[PDB]
């Protein structure tokens, strides 16, 4: 898992989110 999406799911649990905020 990368460091980036991992931060936003840990901080939001936004998933989907980060996933494409962070592709």
């Amino acid at each position: 898992n990368d460091p980036c999406e991992e931060v936003c799911i840990q901080h939001t649990g936004d998933v989907k989110a980060c996933e494409e905020a962070c592709q």
